């Protein structure tokens, strides 16, 4: 039973030129090492190397044209950095941006690695620039490329191409590009919860409503779980989860479970403004680490209070370690609402449900 660790200081040097305040800081992943070396979490782990994504790697799910532009912006000037920026929606770029998604993917292709091969049960993966919103074609909201996408896919290419993999993604904000990249997919199910008011918050597109279940082969393997009017926690996730995440995941038997790890649904984050617990966040990961034999790789996402992401993901390492799940009730009657329009959604392809 031994828990794996990648991190690299060499991921802070992707910044924002023209406003060093930028919630999505570099000392995002430098706060939260430290606090696991704080808690003692650091040095009861294993640690993964982390490593450059290849090309051909990112090919697994991002066209030419988007890694050949991408790749073109470690060479350019600042104007034209901020030009290619602006073409994007949300999106900053300096001349250390593409290594530092090339390293993001790569560590997390080494820690799914020693996941599947037995070097370790589980695993967390401490990384920036985050993943979710990048499509197979563009950039979008602070993403390059779709690390968890990708890890899913390389996950598939040195096992089995059938190889069962669960996304679920806690990041207070829809992974669109990861529903899109396997929305006819039935060999990854994807599973998000997000603040969605009435398609009104950040991503913002109707394609994170509860209706979009999947295309094709994929119907039923795409689970959004949408919050709307309600300052959300705790009781809400938990109940998700009851009703929700574990049934369909447990049905589903996947033998890899990734974990989209935003932190930005932690009280105390100006951007998400739900309220989700460090202890709220150890309970999940308990809850997760009942699937696909204890396979869990936890991949840092949004987040951007420093403190909170720090509590948040070292409680969440903390349960992949093995230690006692914390102690931690009516939920809001609009996440009643939600939870029940995915229920309706997913009855036809769920039998457990
Ligand atoms: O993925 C994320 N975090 O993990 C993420 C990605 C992109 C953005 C874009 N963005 C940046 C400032 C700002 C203000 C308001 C809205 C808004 O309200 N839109 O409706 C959006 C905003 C935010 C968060
Ligand atoms: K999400
Ligand atoms: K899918
Ligand atoms: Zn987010």
């Amino acid at each position: 039973p031994i828990t794996g660790l990648v991190y690299d200081q060499r991921m802070m040097l992707h910044h924002n030129m023209w406003d060093s305040h930028h919630p999505e800081l570099p000392q995002r992943i430098s706060r939260i090492f430290s606090r696991h070396e704080e808690l003692r979490l650091l040095s009861r782990c294993h640690r993964i190397p982390a490593r450059l994504a290849t090309e051909e790697e990112l090919a697994l799910c991002h066209s030419s044209k988007h890694i050949s532009i991408i790749k073109s912006s470690e060479h350019m000037k600042p104007r034209d950095l901020n030009r290619l920026g602006d073409e994007y929606n949300s999106i900053f770029i300096s001349n250390e941006s593409y290594t530092c998604a090339l390293l993001a993917a790569g560590s997390c292709f080494n820690s799914a690695q020693a996941i599947l091969t037995g070097q370790v049960r589980n695993a967390v993966a401490i990384v920036r620039p985050p993943g979710h919103h990048a499509e197979k074609d563009t950039a979008c909201g602070f993403c390059f490329f779709n690390t968890a996408a990708l890890t899913a896919r390389y996950a598939q290419s040195i096992t089995r191409e059938s190889l069962r993999v669960l996304i679920v993604d806690w990041d207070v904000h829809h992974g669109n590009g990861t529903q899109h990249i396997f929305e006819e997919d039935d060999s990854v199910l994807y599973i998000s919860l997000h603040r969605y008011e009435d398609g009104a918050f950040f991503p913002n597109s109707e394609d994170a409503n509860y209706d979009k279940v999947g295309l094709g082969k994929g119907r039923g393997y795409n689970v959004n779980i949408p919050w709307n009017g309600g300052k959300m926690g705790d009781p809400e996730y938990m109940a998700a989860f009851h009703h929700l995440v574990m049934p369909i995941a447990r049905e589903f038997a996947p033998e890899l479970v990734l974990v989209s790890a935003g932190f930005d649904a932690a009280r105390g984050d100006p951007l998400g403004g739900f309220q989700v617990t460090p202890e709220g966040y150890a309970h999940l990961t308990h809850q997760l680490m009942s699937l696909a034999a204890g396979r869990v790789l936890i991949i840092l996402e949004g987040g951007y209070n420093l403190t909170s992401i720090s509590e948040s993901m070292s409680m969440c390492t903390s349960m992949l370690l093995g230690d006692s799940p914390p102690s931690l009730t009516p939920l809001k009657t609009s996440a009643t609402v939600s939870i029940n329009n995915v229920l309706r959604a997913h009855a036809p392809f769920w039998s457990s449900l």
